[PDB]
This record gives C-alpha cells, structure tokens and sequence, in this order.
C-alpha cells in the first residue's frame, strides 16, 4: 500500500515540478535575450562614441599626450 | 516475508527515481543549453566591440600607448 501511495504522489510532484521547470526555462530564455541585447545595444553606444572621440582627437595627437 | 517487502519497496522506490532522474537530467541540459548560448551571444558581443575599437583607435598608436 505504501509504494502504491508513494507512486501516485510522485506522480503528481513529477507532473507539477515539470511544468514550473518549463515554464521557469521559458522566462529565463527570454531574460537571457533582454540582457544580451542590452549588452550589445551599450556596447555599440560606447564603441561609437569612443571612434568619434579618437577621430575628433586625431590618433597623432594622443600618440604623444598619454606621454 | 521480509524479503517479499524489501523487494516491493525497493521496486517502488527506484522506479521513482528513475523517473525523477530523468526529469533531472532533461531540465540540466536544457538549462546547460541556454548557458552556453547566453556565453557564446556575450563572447561575440564583447569581441565585436573590441575589434571595432581597435580597429578605431589603429594598432600602431596601440602599439607604443601602453609604454
């Protein structure tokens, strides 16, 4: 009797931990998308606004100012 | 009679976790592929981004910058 009781609640703890581990993926997969858009929309703000700065600067210039 | 229980239980109970084990092992290599595509998607962004700096800021002025 004991094993059969412990058959249908494992079951059933099988079928809920399923569906709340799916759906936990799901949500996860698409924090992972925000997150690396966010990284690579930042990434390319900084990298411009980096290019623009060496190029108004002149890379002859900060050749010898760093020293 | 103790041997007729112990096998009952003994097939019960591996027969749940058997079950869990599985569920186990397909949630982990779901969750190792949204790892490993969350670091390759960061791994080209940050590469992206240093190339295009690079690229702006020229080698050669890197090459002397550092010293």
């Amino acid at each position: 009797l004991k094993a059969q009781a412990l058959a249908i609640e494992t079951e059933a703890e099988l079928q809920r931990v399923q569906k709340v581990r799916e759906l936990e993926l799901v949500y996860a997969r698409a924090q992972l998308e925000l997150e690396v858009s966010k990284a690579q929309q930042l990434a390319e703000v900084e990298v411009k606004k980096f290019k623009q700065m060496t190029e108004a600067i002149g890379p002859s210039t900060i050749r010898d100012l760093a020293v």
